[PDB]
């Protein structure tokens, strides 16, 4: 599902975090979607 083509600029991932109710999300250096920030 959540994929990181962009790192950090990956709003398509960030929106998932925001949809869940997270402060936000970001793709880290591992190209993994993380939600918290």
């Amino acid at each position: 599902g959540i994929t990181c083509d962009l790192i950090g600029n990956e709003r398509l991932c960030v929106v998932h975090c925001l949809a869940k109710g997270f402060r936000g999300g970001w793709c880290d250096s591992r190209k993994v979607c993380n939600c918290r920030r």
